[PDB]
């Protein structure tokens, strides 16, 4: 049990290197969608036509595509990466469960972050410039369509909590120090740091959302909505390996997957 | 108020008593050996004990009987927590169908849960404690089942270690059936609005009951993600076992007895 001025002191340095590790917060991305200001408006990408006009402005069109989403995935792991870094306590970890921690844990924190930048109507890119409809991408060909939709469906979901980014940097932070990532040496001390985080994560909640009933069990709940996605997902991405030969993964994203 | 969050535990304990045979704490003082029950470890112990005992479960290839066994007994434990959820204040309130497709969803989860009560790191209590079955005689099996029993076993030593007794479980196993993210419910505000209640009063349990145990409500739904991760392994398993076993029928009417599970 921490003191109550040190857990608003955790929360604090977490929200500012969340800033300073992630360039596209949900606060640019909300301003950006909701609109209103004529100075962020993007550029909307809906159609063939308009994906080809889109790159004067900002191989297949599917894979084109999902070659865009590898290369900001591999950028995410990198932010996610430095952010980690950050976590009070995760560079002093056994340096074998550091990589343990950060290979089960971006791709659930992709995801959690991917649904900032979302509305039931698509999806920002080119770090805001851009607007992927979300008709457009579920009308992909092959296996590539159903592949771009689950991830709207949870960001739906997740976004009704309406979370901001000062409650999702301490989110994070306790998906990455789980404890019962597989093949992990040392238990104990990954999870004496995530109590703490918790236990920021819990105050947090309670004062930036006094209205909002239980939102850190339903907070945790999501965790579980998360955990079968990124398995969703490994199997789709299979399948895609399987059928493709005009693509290939990212040596960091490579390794990544190795373990599932 | 606090009070009313004793009262939901209180009331939510008294009711898991009457709806389940086997206790927690009954089968901790028998697993840990604190009236012997018989010990399953092989095959001519699996022999005298359906002779001796005669477990209605158990009674074909004996790996096939055992598989059946699990499936007989589940069948058991559906009806206990049915009428263990209508004792849940609001549950008998809610659209019939949403109260169906409530535990159609979540029974899978609800009986792992509860089967870590009856085992350990050695084995598992069967026939209300009479009768102990080694997880290495259950995990030896032939062909696929030995690989299906092991992961019951892996679960539960995870889930034990949380320490949880007969009061913390009837609250968590209450926050479970009111799911609202099943699919297909009608009216999911109800549920969300009694789940929040039930919430509550574990959190609360939780730290009166375990109080130097520094988060252990967090940690209790996290286990929800390893139920929810079990459960879909567990269906991946039966298809393969259905599509490769052709000593597998049953009368066709036990046949409907056992579907869903
Ligand atoms: O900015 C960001 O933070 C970001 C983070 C993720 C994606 C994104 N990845 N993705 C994947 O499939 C994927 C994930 Cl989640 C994790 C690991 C590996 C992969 C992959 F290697 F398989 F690629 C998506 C699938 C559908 C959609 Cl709509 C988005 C993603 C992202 O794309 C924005 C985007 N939409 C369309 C066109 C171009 N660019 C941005
Ligand atoms: O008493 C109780 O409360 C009880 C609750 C569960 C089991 C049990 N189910 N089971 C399953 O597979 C299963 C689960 Cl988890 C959830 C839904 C459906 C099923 C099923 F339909 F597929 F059966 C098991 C797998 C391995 C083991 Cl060791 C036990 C179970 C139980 O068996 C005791 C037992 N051990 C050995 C031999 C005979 N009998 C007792």
């Amino acid at each position: 049990h921490m003191e109550s001025a040190d857990l608003r002191a955790l929360a604090k340095h977490l929200y500012d290197s969340y800033i300073k590790s992630f360039p596209l917060t949900k606060a640019k991305a909300r301003a950006i969608l909701t609109g209103k200001t004529t100075d962020k408006s993007p550029f909307v990408i809906y159609d063939m036509n308009s994906l080809m006009m889109g790159e004067d402005k900002i191989k297949e069109v599917a894979i084109r595509i999902f070659q865009g989403c590898q290369f900001r995935s591999v950028e995410a792991v990198q932010e996610i990466t430095e952010y980690a870094k950050s976590i009070p306590g995760f560079v002093n970890l056994d340096l074998n469960d550091q990589v343990t921690l950060l290979k089960y844990g971006v791709h659930e924190i992709i995801y959690t972050m991917l649904a900032s930048l979302m509305n039931k109507d698509g999806v920002l890119i080119s770090e805001g410039q851009g607007f992927m409809t979300r008709e457009f991408l579920k009308s992909l060909r092959k296996p590539f369509g159903d592949f771009m939709e689950p991830k709207f469906e949870f960001a739906v979901k997740f976004n009704a909590l309406e979370l901001d980014d000062s409650d999702l940097a301490i989110f994070i932070a306790v998906i990455i120090l789980s404890g019962d990532r597989p093949g992990l040496l040392n238990v104990k001390p990954i999870e004496d740091i995530q109590d703490n985080l918790l236990q920021a994560l819990e105050l947090q909640l309670k004062l930036n959302h006094p209205e909002s009933s239980q939102l850190f069990a339903k907070l945790l709940q999501k965790m579980t909505d998360l955990r079968q996605i990124v398995t969703e997902h490994v199997q789709l991405l299979q399948v895609i390996k399987k059928t493709e030969t005009d693509m290939s993964l990212h040596p960091l994203l490579q390794e990544i997957y190795k373990d599932l």
